C-alpha cells in the first residue's frame, strides 16, 4: 500500500497579492512540474530523498521540510504512524517555484491519504501554512493554499476555511521562466521595507480590489492593469538580474503582464494567445536565464491541485 502525491509548481503573490493570492501551474506540454512525495508502511519511520535536487537538502535530516511534515501530522494523531516516506526533489530550492510549499502540500496530503483523510481541508491547510513558517520564519498560505487546492487562491483567514476560489480567464497563458539561480525566501522578505508611504497603501489595495473585481466581471484587459505590485517588487528587483529587461520586452512582444513569482527569482508572464506565448518563452530562454540549470515552460492554471498518482 503506497499512495504517492504529486504537488504541483504555483505562483506566490501573482504581482497584485502579496500574501493574499496564489496559483497553482501547469505546463500546457503535460510535463510535470512539482515534487513528489511516497508513503508505505513499516515498521520504523525512514526517510530518503531522491530527484534532481537532492544534494540541496538540508544536512540536518530533521530540518528537513518532509520529515518536518510527518513529526507535525502525528503531533496531531497523537500517536507516531511508522512509514517508509520519501522525496523526490524535482523543483529547485529557492527558485520561486513555490518548492518549499510543494514539499509541504506533498507531504502533509501524502499522510492524510495514506491514513484515511482523518484531517479536514481547514486543519490540514492550518498545518501547510504553519509548516511554511517555520521554512522562511513567516506562517503564508498564498503557496499552499493552491498548491493544494488548485486554481487561484484568495487567502481569506475565516472560522470555516483559509482560502477561497477566484475565478481566471481560460484566455491567459503564463509563461514560466526560472533563471537558474536561487533567492532564500527569508532574505527576500527581510530586504522588504518596514514602513510604506499612505499612498502605496492606497494603491495596493485600489489594484487588488480591481482585480479580484475584473476576474468576477470577466475583464481581462481591467485585470492586466491593475497587475501591479508595489509592495514587494520594488525592493526585490534588485536581487532579480535581467528583470527589468525581461519586462520591457514582455510589453514590446505583447505580454499583458508581467512580474515576480513568489519571491523569484522566477518569472511570470501573461499572454493571452498562443502565438504571443511562443515569442515570449523564446526570448526569455534566450534571455532571462543566467545558466544551463534555467528552464521556461508556457503554463496555464492547474485547476487540480496536488493529487494522487499512485
Amino acid at each position: 500500500s503506497m499512495v504517492k502525491i504529486y504537488a504541483p509548481a504555483s505562483i506566490g503573490n501573482v504581482s497584485v497579492g502579496f500574501d493574499v493570492l496564489g496559483a497553482a501551474v501547469s505546463p500546457i506540454d503535460g510535463t510535470l512540474l512539482g515534487d513528489c512525495v511516497s508513503v508505505t508502511a513499516a515498521e520504523r519511520f525512514s526517510l530518503h530523498n531522491e530527484g534532481r535536487f537532492v544534494s540541496k537538502l538540508p544536512d540536518d535530516p530533521k530540518q528537513n521540510i518532509v520529515y518536518q511534515c510527518w513529526e507535525r501530522f502525528c503531533q496531531e494523531m497523537g500517536k507516531e504512524i511508522p512509514v517508509a516516506m520519501v522525496l523526490e526533489k524535482n523543483m529547485p530550492i529557492g527558485s520561486g517555484l513555490g518548492s518549499s510549499a510543494c514539499s509541504v502540500v506533498a507531504g502533509l496530503m501524502a499522510m492524510n491519504e495514506f491514513c484515511g483523510q482523518p484531517l479536514d481541508k481547514v486543519t490540514l491547510l492550518g498545518m501547510m501554512g504553519e509548516l511554511e513558517g517555520r521554512v522562511s520564519g513567516s506562517i503564508h498560505f498564498d503557496n499552499v493554499a493552491p498548491c493544494y487546492l488548485g486554481g487561484m487562491q484568495l487567502i481569506l483567514e475565516q472560522e470555516g476555511y483559509i482560502s477561497q476560489d477566484v475565478p481566471g480567464f481560460s484566455d491567459w497563458l503564463w509563461v514560466m521562466a526560472y533563471p537558474g539561480i536561487k533567492v532564500s525566501t527569508a532574505e527576500a522578505r527581510a530586504i522588504l521595507p518596514a514602513q510604506y508611504r499612505r499612498q502605496d497603501c492606497i494603491t495596493h489595495g485600489r489594484n487588488l480590489a480591481g482585480f479580484i473585481h475584473a476576474c468576477h466581471t470577466q475583464q481581462p484587459d481591467l485585470a492586466a492593469k491593475m497587475m501591479k505590485d508595489v509592495i514587494a517588487e520594488p525592493y526585490r528587483t534588485q536581487l532579480l538580474p535581467g528583470f527589468a529587461a525581461a519586462r520591457q520586452a514582455a510589453q514590446d512582444i505583447g505580454a499583458l503582464a508581467c512580474g515576480i513569482s513568489g519571491s523569484g527569482p522566477t518569472l511570470f508572464a501573461v499572454c493571452n494567445d498562443q502565438a504571443t506565448a511562443q515569442r515570449m518563452a523564446g526570448w526569455l530562454q534566450n534571455h532571462y536565464l543566467q545558466n544551463d540549470e534555467g528552464f521556461v515552460h508556457i503554463c496555464r492554471l492547474d485547476t487540480a491541485g496536488a493529487r494522487l498518482l499512485g
